[PDB]
Parts: C-alpha cells; structure tokens; sequence
C-alpha cells in the first residue's frame, strides 16, 4: 500500500470536507424551505453550536487515541450524514439544534483525522504528512465553497437539490472512511502520561501557541465574517483564504527549517505578521482600502495555517505514548475555552460591549502581545552559555 496509505488518506481528508450545501444553511432556513425566523436560527440554534462543541470536544479527544481513531471519523462522517438528514427532514426547532449538535460532533472529532495521520506513518516524516493533509483538508473546504457558491449563483440550483448533492457527497465520504486502515483506570495513566510530556520544550511551547493563537485565529476569523456580514465578494475572500492558507500548509510540510532552534523566532514572527494583518483589517474604512483589507484576511490565514500543519508535527515528534490526538484535543479544547473567555469579555452585551473595529483593535493588541511574549522567551533562552 504504497499509494494506498498516505495518498488515500488525504484523498478521503479532501472529500469529507465537500459540503456544497453547507455554507447555506442560514439561508436555507431563512426562506420557503423551513420558514424559520432570524430571531429563531440566532438563539435556539445557532448556541446550540457552541454549547455542544465546548461539550463533546471533551469525551471525543478523551477517548479517540483508545479506539485507534477510525470508529471515530466513521462516527464523524455519520454525524454529518445526520445532520443533512435533520437538514432535508426537519421542522420543529428540536430537529435544528440536533442537527447544530451533530455538526458540533463533527467538528469535534476533526481532531481525530488530524492525529490518525501521524498514526498511520512511520514516526520520521511526520511534517511531510501534515503538510499534505492539512492542504488536503483546506482543498475539501475551498471546493465545497466554491462548489456551492457556483451552484446557487452561476447556475440555477434550489437549495434542496444543493442539500441533496450535498448528502451524496457526504454518503461518498462516509464509503471512503470505511477503508481507512485502523491502527493497532486508563484516564490516570494517559493523565499522568500527558503531565510528563507537557515537560518537553518543543511541545509545551506549540502547545501554548495551539492554545493562545488558534483560539485568536477563531475569534478573528468569526468577527471578520461578522463584520463582512453586517456580498459575492465575502465568499470570493473565504474561499481565497482557504485556498492560501492550504498552499501554505503544503510549504510548511516541504519547510526544513531546523526546529531544536530557530524555532521560537519562527513561530514569534508568524504572529508578529498576524498582527500586523489584523492591525490594518481593523481600520479599513468607506474607501477602497476594503478590497486590501479584502487581502489582509487571507494573509491572515496564509499565516495561521502555516504553523498548524508545523504545530501538530512539533506535537507529534515528543509525544513517546499514542497520545498524539489527546493533546490535540486538549490544545483544541482550551482554545475554545480561551476564545469564549474573551467573547464573554467583550462580545457580549453584558461583557464591555464595544464597537466590531473596538474588537479588532483589541485583538491586534493581544495577538501583539503574544508575539512580544514570544520573542521575549525566545531572547531569555537565546544563548545559555
Ligand atoms: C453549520 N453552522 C451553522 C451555520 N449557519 C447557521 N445558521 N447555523 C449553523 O449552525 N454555518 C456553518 C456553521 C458551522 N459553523 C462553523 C464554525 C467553524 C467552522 C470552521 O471550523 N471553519 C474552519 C475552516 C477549515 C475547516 O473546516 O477545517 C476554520 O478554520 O475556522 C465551520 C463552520
């Protein structure tokens, strides 16, 4: 299985994330198709998001590195299977926040294929694979959105027979993720485990860089689609972002900058650069400067995804147990646990309810810190001599 080990992996890692009708589900239910409301969609089902991601991230990471992570993707794919079922089948307001639940479960359990691709290959070329998964993975993304834009806007297409094309998609992706080849008190041992490889420096510090910076990378991305939202060229910019950001990932799998050193500079520049693009996205105003800004987004995700296909490899390398996809999961959760800190904070009306640019100049500000606090840990330790 030369061919058939890292090269259908990431054929199956690209078609999964086909959902041409995914990025119109809003709209499909705004419309006469489901005849919900906004006020409806926006408190009983759009939260229904969230609370169960910040639910089922826990069991998902807890127990996917037991089961050799394929039950795992094969209950992912059938999650969304499910949610297109609740999708082309639904009416009551309960079907939409299982379905809200379900998409929560897959985006949960991306983790899984993310560390079942260290799980396959030999322990060696670990970024070479994450490299080439990770782009697999933004490819599926860019072409479901472009798929699904083209569908609805170019040709003439309702979305229930998007909704339909969607759901064969995702059957084909559930068939491809049944010939995934799975890999050969438990919780105190992997606990115990996890707190001995926290002590290594590598993974500590992408730890810390998968928790601090994701989590900024989320809250940016949401609040840019927030703001373009409060029009064809929104998608244009996500699916330009996508594609960029998996080009990039492609580099940083063919990167071989030495990671023992010059290490640290690295990942302090990335986010220097990553404020800086957030520092001009935040005040684009009324002139052209938004068709830059336009540009600004997509280096941002230029810049992010350079470093995750690089992150999980750096994490994949000093983890001596199969735990690879635990502490991915543990990096996933307490970003989300970082990013809902800081909507509480400030995105809530109770929390210091400020403007969006007030929001974005904050988040330069705190992007600019990590970077500085980066580059301060990175001069501290720089010659121990
Ligand atoms: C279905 N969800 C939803 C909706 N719209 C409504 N009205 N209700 C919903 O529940 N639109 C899509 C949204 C899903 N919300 C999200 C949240 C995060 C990501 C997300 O993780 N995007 C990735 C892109 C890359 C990838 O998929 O791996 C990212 O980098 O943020 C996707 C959809």
């Amino acid at each position: 299985s030369w061919r058939h080990l890292v090269c259908y992996l990431c054929f199956y890692g690209f078609m999964a994330q086909i959902r041409p009708g995914e990025s119109f589900i809003t709209p499909y239910l705004l419309g006469p198709d489901k005849q919900f409301t906004r006020e409806q969609v926006t408190n009983e089902i759009t939260p229904v998001l969230s609370y169960s991601y910040l639910a089922v991230l826990v069991p998902v990471f807890l127990l996917t590195d037991y089961l050799r992570y394929t039950p795992v993707l094969l209950l992912q794919g059938l999650s969304f299977v499910s949610v297109w079922l609740l999708l082309l089948l639904g009416h009551s307001v309960a079907h939409m926040q299982l379905m809200e639940l379900f998409y929560s479960v897959t985006m949960a359990a991306r983790i899984a294929y993310s560390s079942y691709i260290f799980s396959l290959v030999r322990p060696a070329r670990y970024q070479r694979v994450a490299g080439y998964s990770r782009a697999a993975v933004l490819l599926g993304v860019f072409t479901s959105s472009v798929l699904g834009q083209l569908l609805v806007t170019v040709g003439r297409v309702s979305f229930s027979t998007l909704n339909y094309i969607s759901l064969a998609f995702l059957t084909f992706s559930v068939v491809l993720a049944l010939f995934l080849k799975r890999p050969k008190s438990v919780l105190a041992r992997m606990l115990r485990e996890l707190g001995d490889s926290l002590r290594r420096p590598q993974l500590r510090l992408w730890s810390l860089w998968w928790v601090f910076n994701s989590a900024g990378y989320y809250l940016v991305v949401y609040y840019v689609h927030i703001l373009w939202n409060e029009r064809v060229y929104n998608w244009a910019a996500d699916a330009a972002s996508t594609l960029l950001g998996a080009i990039t990932s492609f580099a940083a799998g063919f990167v071989k900058i030495r990671w023992a050193r010059w290490s640290k500079l690295l990942i302090a520049g990335v986010t220097a650069t990553q404020a800086g693009l957030v520092f001009l996205l935040a005040h684009t105003r009324h002139p052209s400067s938004i068709w830059l800004c336009y540009a600004a987004f997509v280096l941002f995700r230029g810049s992010y995804q350079f470093l995750v296909p690089i992150a999980t490899f750096q994490i994949a390398s000093s983890l001596s147990k199969e735990l690879c996809a635990l502490v991915f999961g543990v990096n996933t959760f307490f970003a989300t646990i970082v990013k809902t800190i800081i909507t509480f904070i400030v995105s809530d009306v109770r929390g210091l309810g400020l403007p969006v640019r007030k929001q974005f100049q904050l988040y330069s500000v705190y992007f600019l810190i990590l970077s500085i606090i980066y580059f301060l840990g990175a001069m501290l330790d720089g010659l121990r001599h």
